[PDB]
């Protein structure tokens, strides 16, 4: 909605014309996890108030960046601050971003997030790779595909079943063994609730009982939008905390030393980001 | 902004009344027709078209009505209608069915193509639908949402015995005696929002829920059937089976369009 | 504000209703359908209008009275305003934020409902426990755009929305009562309606673990809840949800009248500071 076709060709115009990059790689980066844009070299930064088209923030904190460079060799481009539903953006400009990666001639993109583990056996700072996603606003018509189809983008009913690239998971899951960490890196399903809430002790049984192993409140709209245009696509949640499931649970203590651990957790899953660049396919 | 209905009941009702003297014909029976089964509208005799374009009030395409008797019954049919993925508050997907109850109808027929979710059905199955699962409904995205018109119906109209009992049972036994080499099957019908298809994920839920077919439309005109005191009965063509695990079409429609045409025998008169 | 009220409109609202009665209340009341007698109960009441409330919304009935009940300073919602009516959230929940802001610490809620719960019977009353926020989970959340802190945090907890003490309380005032029926305990769902549920839709909502199923309060209940508000509630259980295929009017004006009087009871049961 909203955006013509011609908008997203002049965004993706402007920004060829204003930098030298040529990305092959987006990344979107989630809470906590913008320092991944320190990892790029030769960076070249825009501010979204720069960027034509681009929605404006509304919310604290400054405008998120558009983030151009190298990341262990790889020509990327990262998002730094994501726009999200509960704070009012429709998702047709939460995905607004997408489509210009397509038009950038960005071929694939990566999505990390900071999710609530559902999954018993997660821990604090587990880093979940995403095997699928159950999209609950989607079932009910917040879908950022609604409206008339752009065939320029690609078709009317997209499939969603392939949604996660297997070779990527195959080679994360072989990556991972070469950096011999402690736990290993889990796999799963998320589910996208709106937020902003968090779930009750009922509805997070709900959760599972549908099969999610995590839930956060962002990704899935870019994915889709990402799948429609033919992007390939992978990634990552990071748990931050687990869900709680039970009554007898709400026997709870909280210890504020859980932030120290979580810049380290961030840092792991940043560093293991920036190393997969060398398992991706060229154009 | 979600659901804010454009339409008074003088609306609905200058609709009708236009169409009421443009035809001379007075439908008892108005049938939605599914993606590929368009064709049914041959079938009609003494048929008369209106272009969606040439009714007033009428949403616009991106269509048309035609009056007619199917197999002796005085009928009404809409060919090509509108989805909520296509951008279409659910009070413009489901305006049809209230300019239909202005005119007289008293049975509404849907069919649709979905996606198979009971590993028992097979790609060309037709599934007569005894129940349905609404996940917009339970979320906002509900055709009643709104101030209600008693003039159409109640506030909060039960959905229990929303399929006809009656017809499902005349459905159930007509079949049998066509002697076909696939049995008649039956289940319920889940609605997502769409576009895009279902992930594993998802195809996953909607099994656990219940669901033996999935599709994108039908839901809300069922509603606003109910609400309005139609009798309602319909199909789903499989057209896919959905997939649920990491690892021809124009002759079965054909099927479909020939036994709606045989059940106008078995819908009670007015 | 675009979609919404700024913290000025809130106040604006609180401030004049302040400055329009004597009251100061501690404890609002909302009540749902078929149970709104209580406020025929509060002494020394007082009387507004929605209509004569600077943004507050128009009902298209309904009325705010302030007054005592069982020793307690209330506030008492009689008509609240529903999602299947066509009111965006931000206007259903409009005055729980208006209570906070004037002074109130306590939220009652009463609902009627459909039971799911099998053992459930029709005039049952059910102490809520829990809520599945169905409309919460695909976008329509009361707290969806931008958060001011005055009122709370960015992504508030629901784990412990159904105060614990209040609980134990209530099921202890219910046991002095001497009543017949156990005190029911359950999960509260809530749908958008307003058409009632299909035999498939009341066995997954069965599955979901839900006990009983209505069409509002869970928005309320959010909002509170991310103000700080202590809240609990009650469903009255009006029908057995139709769960299978197999295919009075008076009673319920009892059991509603039950629930009225076991809710004024309870007044004299909240802390108070
Ligand atoms: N991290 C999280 N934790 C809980 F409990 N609910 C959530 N909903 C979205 N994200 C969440
Ligand atoms: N035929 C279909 N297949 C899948 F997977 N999803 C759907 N959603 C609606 N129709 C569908
Ligand atoms: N009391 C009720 N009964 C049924 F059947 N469905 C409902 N949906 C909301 N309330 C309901």
């Amino acid at each position: 909605n909203g955006y013509t076709y011609e908008d997203y060709k002049n965004t993706a115009e402007w920004l060829l014309s204003h930098t030298k990059h040529r990305p092959q790689v987006a990344i979107i980066c989630g809470s906590g996890l913008g320092g991944l844009t320190d990892k790029l070299t030769q960076a070249q930064i825009f501010d979204y108030g720069e960027i034509p088209n681009f929605p404006r923030s509304t919310v604290p904190g400054h405008a998120g960046r558009l983030v151009f460079g190298f990341l262990n060799g790889r020509a990327c481009v990262m998002m730094q601050g994501r726009f999200h539903m509960y704070e009012g953006y429709p998702l047709w400009k939460v995905t607004f971003p997408v489509r210009v990666f397509h038009l950038l001639g960005v071929d694939t993109l990566v999505v990390t997030n900071a999710a609530g583990g559902l999954n018993p056996k997660f821990e604090v700072g587990d880093i979940m790779l995403i095997r699928d996603h159950i999209n609950l606003p989607g079932f009910s018509g917040q879908n950022p595909l609604r409206g008339p189809n752009d065939e320029r983008f690609g078709d009317r009913f997209p499939a969603m079943s392939d949604a996660y690239d297997r070779t990527m998971r195959q080679r994360a899951l072989s990556t991972w063994k070469q950096m011999g960490e402690q736990r290993e890196l889990q796999e799963g399903t998320y589910v996208m609730v709106a937020g902003p809430s968090f779930q009750t002790v009922a509805e997070c049984r709900v959760l599972q009982k549908l099969g999610a192993d995590a839930v956060g409140m962002s990704t899935v709209p870019e994915v889709i939008v990402a799948r429609h245009c033919g992007l390939r696509v992978f990634g990552f949640s990071l748990i931050t905390d687990k869900v709680i499931m039970d009554y007898e649970s709400l026997e709870k203590a909280n210890h504020e030393e859980v932030l120290a651990a979580g810049k380290q957790a961030a840092q792991k899953l940043e560093q293991f980001v920036s190393i997969l660049m060398a398992s991706i396919p060229l154009p």
